[PDB]
């Protein structure tokens, strides 16, 4: 538990950061605009043969290295920084209370049972759009409960998702979608149960690409 604090600014709630910056609202600021950027990259990258925890890792680290010395690592990896301190959360505990997220090496062990059930599934490719949608949606909730990094874990997962989406030949687009909405979703899915609304998100966002890329190119 005393690790957790060294995360974070002397007697600050504001994460250490790579800009000094010290107001969480500025700091936020400051990641979204980092993070965009190195976003827009990332995409033109050609995609992996598994998506797996490594993987995760290689986005969280393309996107979040302008800003977290310890991007590209897991929080329940012991961290230490340049200042000497060593940080991780094996758990989320928001205001002292138990929330229901991935503990300690629960992280590994759920990203690893995701790789497996992708895998076996030759990452989706080759099926319908509503097919893979449906299958999308359970991968986006199983990140969502492995929550494998202090922060930065919703751009990294949705990045993970247009990757996977862009190698079956989908545009996965969650601009199309309400923050009200992606919440909705997730608890539904997360603590409910219900699997339907992520799954109907999944159809709204997920867009064959293929026959338009082959249009343009050939139009070029
Ligand atoms: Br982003
Ligand atoms: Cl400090």
């Amino acid at each position: 538990h005393h690790m957790e604090h060294n995360y974070f600014y002397k007697n600050s709630a504001t994460l250490k950061n790579k800009h000094g910056i010290k107001n969480p609202r500025k700091l936020y600021e400051r990641c979204a605009h980092e993070t965009a950027r190195e976003a827009v990259n990332f995409r033109l990258e050609p995609p992996p043969g598994k998506f797996d925890a490594a993987y995760l890792r290689t986005i969280h680290w393309c996107l979040f290295h302008n800003t977290f010395e310890w991007a590209g690592v897991t929080r329940d990896q012991p961290f230490t920084f340049e200042d000497g301190s060593t940080a991780c959360m094996p758990a989320m505990r928001p205001k002292g209370y138990k929330v229901p997220f991935a503990v300690g090496s629960q992280i590994q062990r759920e990203l690893k049972k995701l790789e497996q059930r992708l895998t076996a599934k030759n990452n989706l490719q080759g099926l319908s759009r509503q097919e893979f949608a449906a299958n999308a949606a359970e991968v986006f909730t199983a990140l969502d409960h492995a929550h494998p990094f202090r922060k930065g874990n919703g751009r990294t997962q949705r990045m993970f998702m247009e990757k996977l989406g862009q190698a079956a030949g989908y545009k996965i687009d969650f601009s199309l979608i309400t923050k009200e909405r992606m919440t909705y979703a997730s608890i539904e899915a997360m603590q409910h149960n219900n699997p339907e609304p992520m799954k109907d998100l999944f159809e709204d966002i997920t867009h064959p690409q293929k026959s338009l890329l082959l249009k343009e190119f050939i139009s070029q």
